[PDB]
């Protein structure tokens, strides 16, 4: 054979390329030189394919792979075609269940690096020192939908990381909400299966709106504050490089001396924080189901590596009750204002995975995953969670034996009197399968705990009361965490939030249901419940008018890294741009244009009415990525129209709309000379309008207006002029 | 802790030693020096324990592997302790289902190399070349009991050998009888479903000696012939060393030039043909229900390597039809009168495994697992097979990924396009996953059939015929074969065959179950028919009297390679002889006695009436290795009982029993010196008998008498003798 | 064709018969008027066979069980067999894991009933009642070795009673002696490792007469007090009939005012205490593997109804 | 079988046949039936062969293929009528 181009063209270059520049391609193959112990590790199991003969996966070469043996070539197929058979049942065989939540999740390969040694809090190994590199897999994810699902739906995220440490796994699986919406995890299976799709009919996907999630929460109190979360624009990230994670419970550090401080777990996106808006969400689940996966892994492949700053809150343990909420319950946050986050290291995913099924979709996390110098907590969700991981994981990657799997070995030595188990691959020497032995002179041996390379011994709390289920009453309080989240939010992210909850509350079938979630919304806010209730044609009782809101949250009124926005964090390098194209653009204009984004590491997307190549006015020849329809602007942060002959486009329903669109979406758009005339399909005046960038021609002081309006992410002076536009 | 002896006598050298000299060992320790190719491809799976700490399998060191985490001392166990639920979790997940039939198998590692290059009549990599050495591990099995079943029952043997070529694993899955029960696969489930614990109370337990198993036997007389192998002392081997191995099917050769010769597959054991008898092996399964587990993994320990002789019956195309017999009906054998088996190559069985699970018990075999220059024949028990063992290991071996198990895998490439799947360990870089495709250039590739190290073509074989679910004519013929077999035998493995059939049909409650088998048997030879019939009260009609016995075999009336003894071919190496002490035995005996055994490779175990040591008449002192009781005679193959004080033991019960038992099941005894007063014991004459080896003392020809009678492994003659005698 | 001896000798008498009498039979047919509320419960999943056709498991009748589908009577078997497949896939599929210990087991069904209200120290609805009868489903076992292994071998025997409840299944799951070899769960695994077969060669099965068992006595000095149970000739009952039963640990009982009793479970067997004899109990691990098996069956089907206190 | 866990997806609810159903197939994960058959095989006399086999016939028959004429070499060819 020799199907491939002559040309080449097939395989992607070997070096960082930009989005849409190359096909992508298998992390190995396109970035054979970036290394990690990790990704080293299992080079031993990665398989490659070019020159190799075609085989069963006995070794045996096959020589036609085209056809099935039969009697005749119009016969029957034959059962002893052991071929086909193979090769159909492996095929028939390859699913396997999927997450029983977050099976929508995108994963990358990475390092974690401490900025100095934590040994005065804490004796973990790999937070030792500023010089231990510790590689780290992280899967991102949904929580709801399948594995099949949408990225851009409004859900909480997942934010796994696996650090493969030298004194074993830590598993350090998060969210991108700072609290759960429950307190207890035996009332776990009752919130996931009101969240997830209803039973007699499986709908809906990927999607809180309906009445069994919304009959839960207004019968729930204690899910309220995350339910503010995911109404916020938290609940629809622009990219899973642009949003915080938190591992939410309090766990403990344990430091060489024995002491023990209360953690909260951080993640602070390097590339700042950034959202969606509903529409644009909603829409791009329909145009691009899988924008996030694609998003990160371009980003990686373009050399824009998802970097993120760990973070830890530290509560001395005198410290316990100081606070009005209990530190154990879940479903509060410690406010950074009270207690703030402390730098801790920077981790940064530079790898995208070969194969997805084995590492991604296999990979198992697990909050039990702990090392020595670490230790849990009595939060009854994260006790519960301890539970779970183990047990779902024995029967989705099918046995015992899934820290065998390649993706979830550890770096470091692994060695006890395990055995057996489905797929047993460690084939064991040791005379001994049990302790104490005499046999193996009682090798592999337990360690005594220590400093460092010590076995692991849990802190000895005290523990003090009878065998009760009860929730403690410090738990019982519901509504001063979702007052201080939503006090904290500018007045448009206070208005997306209202608009989330009225979207929802209006999908839901029962109307009482509705009455009883607005009800719970006037224990919080009466600005907030009164505008939801406005929006269902509810009215407020005198009753619900005078609830008094909750007290604050140990003085606070207010927390402004409780917002995406408050607080200026923007980042533009890794954005994209889409650029308007005509037949006869101004070649002086995409120089400029090019120029300037790839100064600040922004990439742009040539787009047409057809795909092939439009000719500027100087000769230049410009090659087209996508037509306004097959690449809309829901795909990019701005949208730079160029002068040049705009009666080509002028008439381009699409075109039109494209600009509409991203006007509606509060997308920053740039238009040069006669692009100017697009200014009437969005109706702006002639004196021009906050975010819209308009000149004779576009220089460089066009060029750093539109970048200045993509540094802080969307128009939000906008919003009360997308009403009147058609889009 | 440091729980090993300070001499180090916990650990077994490193050197082959004596059965019963050192504490067995896996493999890898036991011979570090003895390697092949795919013992070395299992050193990247292979883990040690010695000077490694414990830890979970997530690598986390524990301290404290004695107890579970509480709440105080006598408190309640914690949820949190993640230790604890791990070790637990791996422990409740150990099993795996056990295989559907030959359940209870003992493996080995070893090597295969042809004696010439048979390139002439195959193209089959492993057998073109003198020095091409191909890797094997082989299982040798019973097969109706479960792992835990005995083995030492009376039932057909399995005899699979994996071989690890160049082009392909090739497996040769047979048994050790010459043709199988039944002759299409359809009916798999009901022969194995009557031969198996029948169905309301599941018993009974590695046997088929009961109704169901008679029940269909007595109504489908194809199962005749394989019976009556089974009911011979083929069914009872001594070890799996002396046991002959058969493909049983007729399967093709493919040389270079296309010409197909039919081929049936035999292994010929270089240690010779033995068996036990009846009663030794019965008793043999409750006093070691391991002993041919235990055997083989001893011999392999001591050097005593299991070596076997691959031979080809080979038949030309045009010979298809020239046999009474049809070539492709699996319960009919090839007289090797007729056609001679020619020697193709010697397998050596050098090395157990590591761990027993691992590599046994997740072994998979399957007949269709052949390699270019093979291929398979319309044997229609063949054709069924091949599709059975690719289902049944995706649920045994949960998946199918289970080529990726270690013992499982290729030692050559394997490439394709095949992904996923539970437990999947390869990381596929290929940036396609189908074929044709250009995006990898079309790798890997198919490659044309050719002389050597092409792709797999399957022979042309014309095909014309109806699609009918019909029983070829050719194959309806049941009594001939079964008749060859009995004339072939001595008279005393004819009595042992007639026995064995009365002593399994006397478990069969219904007695017309028995009357219905004994009918069968008047068709095949009325001197069978009529000595079964009196053991079980039956008196045949004149009908069955006047039953015309069926016609010869192409001529023969007798084939003396069907006899496990009429032709000599004893070996005495590895066998093994009992040494009944005293507490002043005649030191110069045992010299004598040790010594000529250590030069012919046979075997000694030192007995007593206790443990410790025992002092000879010089002062030697004598390790005991077991009791009398401990190490019964049904383990050793012949008996000595040299001088000394004899008194020590004349009155004890166990020794006196020890030679009855061992004169009852037909073994060489030799008194030595006063030890002939053991002689009234088994009622020998003063004069002596022929299996009784007595003298003055153990010097002269002594021991070369007592190798003679090992050499012919049983005393026949001593039959009539034993009919009476209370053991 | 084959069919039954016109005699009928071929199916056994539905009526207590003495061991050996007929051939052995499932409890419906040997017992069809034996009943309790459990064993009527279970009529919704039996399935009968006398009078009915032979079928795939999709209802299709099946003409010619004896053949596969070929393209001549010498040729090659079809893909399109699907009676075939769906029968050899079945059969492949037929095993299941068996239990990680006391995979070697004998079962049958029965009743239990208190002799009187012991409401007085337990709410429990199983004992506030003489004449309220639970359905039983016992099952006693060895503990080593597979679910093939012999019966008479010298080893623990497990005694699991399954009470139906009308307030829940209860299940006492025990062992013929009255305390266990360890202390903690924790070392479970490593006590079930030192007495199952040896990890390189998997041998012995069924016996603790192997190194690695004494090896972790020895070094583990709780053990011996079980250990000296197993030795005896506790360690090889003659019945399951004829040994005790022990739920091991201590529990509570809790009756309806809240007060907790410690409460340690015992079975008396009815037909007494009897062991066999070491050589006699190794030798018929060989003449009959499936005596315990056999010995509990037969006496359900003579009458002999195994009775426990 | 691997989708739905073992062997016996017959049994479950929605999969099963309205019709009867009998056959000497037995065990396999999650088995529902309880066999009261005293033979798991056949040909059988201890049950008398029952189930039993069925002849084709024009009305609740045993299956049987259609006798189609086969006749070629066993290839792995694609038939020409098809390119
Ligand atoms: C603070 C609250 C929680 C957080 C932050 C959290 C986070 C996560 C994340 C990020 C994943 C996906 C990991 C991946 O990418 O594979 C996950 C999966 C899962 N979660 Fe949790 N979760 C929480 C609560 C719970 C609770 C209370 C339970 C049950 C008691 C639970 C059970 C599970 C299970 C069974 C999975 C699937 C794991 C697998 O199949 O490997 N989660 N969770
Ligand atoms: C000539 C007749 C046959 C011979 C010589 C034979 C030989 C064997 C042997 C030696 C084994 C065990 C291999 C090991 O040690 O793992 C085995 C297993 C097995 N046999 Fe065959 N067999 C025969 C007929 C059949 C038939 C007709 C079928 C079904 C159509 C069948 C289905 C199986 C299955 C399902 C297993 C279990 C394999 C596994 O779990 O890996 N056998 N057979
Ligand atoms: C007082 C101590 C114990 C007693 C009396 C006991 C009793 C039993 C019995 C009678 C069975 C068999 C039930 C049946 O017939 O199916 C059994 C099975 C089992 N035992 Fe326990 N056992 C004890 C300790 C333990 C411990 C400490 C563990 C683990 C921490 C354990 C784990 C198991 C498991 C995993 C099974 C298999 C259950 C199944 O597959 O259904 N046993 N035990």
């Amino acid at each position: 054979d020799s199907l491939a181009p002559e040309d080449g063209s097939h395989r992607p270059a070997a070096e960082p390329t930009p989005p849409g520049a190359q096909p992508t391609a298998p992390g190995s193959l396109k970035a054979p030189d970036t290394r990690n112990e990790k990704l080293n590790s299992l080079e031993d199991v990665r398989k490659g394919s070019e020159n190799y003969a075609l085989t069963t996966n006995q070794g045996v070469r096959i020589a036609d792979d085209q056809n099935s043996l039969r009697a005749g070539s119009r016969g029957p197929t034959l059962l002893e075609d052991f071929i086909l058979r193979e090769k159909i049942t492996h095929f028939d065989h390859e699913r396997i269940p999927e997450r029983i939540v977050n099976a929508r999740g995108s994963a990358a390969h990475g390092y974690f690096q401490p900025y100095k040694s934590l040994s005065d809090i804490t004796k973990a190994d790999f937070l030792s020192d500023p010089n231990k590199i510790t590689p780290v897999f992280v899967r991102f994810s949904t929580v709801q939908g399948g594995a099949g699902s949408a990225d851009t739906v409004r859900d909480i995220r997942g934010f796994a990381t696996k650090f493969y440490t030298e004194e074993g796994i830590f598993d350090l699986v998060g969210n991108n909400t700072p609290i759960f919406f429950i307190q207890d995890a035996h009332k776990f299976p009752d919130f996931v299966h009101a969240v997830k799709p209803e039973p007699h009919w499986a709908i809906p996907q990927g999607q809180s709106a309906h009445d069994t999630f919304w009959d839960y929460v207004s019968l729930q109190p204690e899910t309220l504050h995350n339910v503010m979360w995911a109404m916020s624009d938290r609940g629809i990230p622009r990219s899973y490089r642009t949003m915080e994670g938190f591992g939410i419970h309090t766990f403990r550090l344990i430091n060489a001396e024995g002491k023990a401080t209360f953690v909260r777990f951080h993640w602070k996106p390097l590339a700042g924080k950034a959202s969606l808006v509903w529409d644009e969400a909603q829409k791009l689940t329909g145009r691009d189901p899988d924008f996030h996966r694609r998003e990160l892994w371009e980003a990686i492949e373009a050399g824009d590596f998802p970097e993120y700053e760990l973070g830890f809150q530290l509560i001395p343990e005198e410290d316990e009750f100081k606070f009005d909420f209990d530190l154990l319950d879940p479903t509060k946050l410690i406010p950074e204002e009270l207690v703030p986050v402390q730098r801790v290291g920077k981790m940064v995913l530079n790898r995208n995975p070969d194969n997805f099924f084995a590492e991604n979709e296999q990979a198992a996390f697990h909050p039990g995953h702990i090392v020595p110098g670490l230790d849990f907590t009595n939060d009854p969700l994260l006790q519960g969670r301890l539970f779970s991981y183990t047990d779902t994981q024995i029967s989705r990657l099918g046995g015992p034996n899934f820290h065998e799997i390649p993706i979830n070995r550890p770096t470091c030595p692994y060695h006890n009197f395990q055995r057996d188990g489905m797929h047993r691959m460690g084939i064991d020497t040791n005379p001994a399968n049990y302790e104490p032995n005499s046999i193996n002179d009682n090798w592999p041996r337990e360690t005594p705990p220590g400093p460092k390379r010590g076995g692991f011994e849990s802190y000895q709390e005290r523990v003090e009361g009878n065998k009760v289920r009860e929730r403690s009453p410090s738990f019982g309080e519901y509504y001063s965490h979702p007052r201080l989240f939503w006090l904290s939010q500018t007045p448009f992210e206070q208005r997306h939030i209202v608009d989330g909850f009225s979207f929802e509350l209006s999908k839901v079938v029962r109307p009482y249901i509705r009455e009883r979630v607005v009800d719970q919304l006037a224990h919080i806010d009466l600005t907030l419940a009164q505008a939801v209730a406005k929006n269902l044609g509810i009215e407020l009782t005198d009753d619900q008018l005078n609830i008094t809101p909750p007290p604050d949250v140990n003085g606070l009124k207010k927390d402004p890294s409780l917002s995406l926005y408050a607080i200026p964090d923007g980042d533009v390098k890794g954005r994209v741009v889409a650029i308007l194209l005509n037949d006869e653009v101004r070649s002086a204009d995409l120089l400029a244009i090019l120029k300037a984004l790839k100064a600040k590491g922004v990439h742009a997307k040539l787009l047409y009415s057809r795909m092939g190549e439009v000719t500027a006015d100087d000769g230049t020849v410009l090659p087209i990525a996508a037509t306004f329809a097959g690449a809309p602007s829901l795909t990019v942060d701005a949208v730079i129209v160029p002068c040049g002959n705009i009666a080509d486009i002028a008439d381009n329903g699409d075109a039109n709309y494209y600009l509409m669109e991203a006007y509606k979406h509060l997308k920053p758009i740039a238009l040069a000379g006669d692009a100017r005339k697009f200014k009437a399909t969005i109706k702006i005046a002639d004196q021009g309008e906050e975010g819209i960038v308009e000149a004779d021609s576009a220089d460089g002081s066009f060029m750093d207006e539109l970048l200045t309006l993509m540094a802080a992410h969307r128009v939000w002076s906008r919003i009360p002029k997308i009403d009147k536009i058609p889009a």
